[PDB]
C-alpha cells in the first residue's frame, strides 16, 4: 500500500465524504494492475455495521457494463450479432416501428427514444410486449442516443435467448463465476444478506425494489473486491482464458458511436485519454438527447482511452473508471446517491495523481 496511493486516497474522499454526507464508502484503486483498498462509515447505522472489503453495494447502471461484456460475449460464441434486427429474437414485435432497429441500436440507445425507465405497471411478459410495441419512436433508429434503461435492457434479455438460459443463470455461468467475482449477486442470497449495506436517502434505509428488466439495467450488488477485479478484467481482457469472454470484454469497449469528446461501448462509455474532468461532461439533466455520429465500422478498443460508467439506485451511488493505457483504475462504492459531478472529480483527481 504505497504512501503516495494512501495519500491521494484520503486527501481525496475524505472531503467529499464529508461535503456529500456519505455514510459509508469503499474505494479500490488498481495500480499496475494491484489493488489496494480503503473503507469508512457505515454499512448499516442503525446496527452500526462498518463497511468492510466484503460489504456489498447497490452498483445501479454499472451493472450494464456486466450486461454489455455478456452481449459481447453471445457475439463472440456467434449466438446473435449486434447488425441482426431486434424482431428476430422476439418475433412478437410486429409492430411496423421495430423495422430497422437492431440489437445495436438497443444496447448504445439508439432505438430511437426508448424511455429511460420501463413503467412501474410493466410487470408480466405480457406486459413488457405491449410496452414495446406501444412505443411510438420520436427519431429514426441510429440518429441520436438518449440514455435509457428500457433500451439496454431488452439489448440484455434477447442477447441471452438462443443461449436458453435466464438472463441471471447466463450471467453467472458465462461472467461471475469464470472472472471468480463469487459475491457479486443479481439476487442477494439469504447467507449474504448479513454483508448486504442499506443505501440512505434523506436519512432512510432502502433497498433497490424489484422491476422489470431490473437485472438487466441496474440489479447487480457486489463488493469492493469483486469491482475491482471486474476492473482489472476489463484493463486486460488478454488474461482471461475464456475465449468468448475475451472477446465479450473486448467487443463491449469498441467504440459504436460518438457525441461530442463521449464514445458509446455496450455499457461502458469512454473517452480518449488525456481528458480534463470538465469534459467528463457526463451528469444529470433528467434527460439529455444527443445526435451521434456512427463510427463505420467501429473502432476496437482504445488503450488511450478514458473509460467509465457511473451508477445510482435511490439509495446508493457508485463509480467505476480506467485507463488500459496505464493499467490503472478505480472503483468508488457509495450507500447514498450523490452528485455525478463529484464522482468524476474525485476519481480524476486520484488517477490523473497516480499516472
Ligand atoms: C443507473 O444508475 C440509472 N438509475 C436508475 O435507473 C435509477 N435512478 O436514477 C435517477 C435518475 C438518478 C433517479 O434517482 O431516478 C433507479 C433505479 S432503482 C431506483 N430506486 N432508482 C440511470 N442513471 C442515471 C444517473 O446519472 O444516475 C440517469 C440520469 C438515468 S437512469
Amino acid at each position: 500500500a504505497p504512501q503516495q496511493i494512501n495519500d491521494i486516497v484520503h486527501r481525496t474522499i475524505t472531503p467529499l465524504i464529508e461535503q456529500q454526507k456519505i455514510p459509508g464508502m469503499a474505494v479500490a484503486v488498481i495500480y499496475q494492475g494491484k489493488p489496494y483498498y480503503f473503507t469508512w462509515g457505515y454499512a448499516d447505522i442503525a446496527k452500526k455495521q462498518p463497511v468492510t472489503q466484503q460489504t456489498l453495494f447497490e452498483l445501479g447502471s454499472v451493472s450494464k457494463t456486466f450486461t454489455g461484456v455478456l452481449g459481447g460475449d453471445a457475439i463472440a460464441r456467434g449466438e446473435i450479432k449486434l447488425s441482426d434486427p431486434t424482431t428476430k429474437y422476439w418475433p412478437e414485435l410486429t409492430a411496423k416501428q421495430w423495422n430497422g432497429i437492431t440489437l445495436l441500436h438497443l444496447a448504445t440507445y439508439t432505438a430511437g427514444g426508448l424511455p429511460l425507465q420501463v413503467p412501474d405497471e410493466v410487470k408480466s411478459s405480457s406486459d413488457l410486449l405491449r410496452f414495446y410495441q406501444n412505443w411510438q419512436p420520436a427519431w429514426a433508429p441510429g440518429t441520436q442516443r438518449l440514455y435509457a434503461n428500457s433500451s439496454i435492457g431488452l439489448f440484455g434479455a434477447l442477447a441471452v435467448k438462443p443461449s436458453g438460459l435466464s438472463f441471471e443463470q447466463a450471467m453467472q455461468t458465462r461472467v461471475f463465476q469464470p472472472l471468480k467475482l463469487n459475491h457479486t449477486w443479481i439476487n442477494v442470497p439469504p447467507a449474504e444478506e448479513k454483508n448486504y449495506a442499506w443505501g440512505y436517502r434523506e436519512g432512510k434505509a432502502v433497498h433497490v425494489s424489484p422491476g422489470a428488466l431490473d437485472a438487466e439495467a441496474y440489479g447487480v450488488k457486489s463488493t469492493i473486491e469483486d469491482m475491482a477485479r471486474w476492473v482489472q478484467s476489463n484493463l486486460k481482457p488478454l488474461d482471461i482464458n475464456e475465449k468468448t469472454l475475451q472477446q465479450g470484454i473486448q467487443l463491449a469497449q469498441s467504440r459504436y458511436w460518438q457525441t461530442g469528446d463521449m464514445y458509446q461501448g455496450l455499457g461502458w462509455e469512454m473517452l480518449d485519454w488525456p481528458v480534463n474532468p470538465d469534459s467528463i461532461g457526463s451528469d444529470n439533466i433528467a434527460l439529455a438527447a444527443r445526435p451521434v455520429k456512427a463510427i463505420t465500422p467501429p473502432t476496437p478498443a482504445v488503450r488511450a482511452s478514458w473509460v467509465h460508467k457511473t451508477g445510482a439506485t435511490g439509495g446508493f451511488g457508485s463509480y467505476v473508471a480506467f485507463i488500459p493505457e496505464k493499467e490503472l483504475g478505480i472503483v468508488m462504492l457509495a450507500n447514498k446517491n450523490y452528485p455525478n459531478p463529484a464522482r468524476v472529480d474525485a476519481a480524476w483527481q486520484i488517477l490523473n495523481a497516480l499516472q
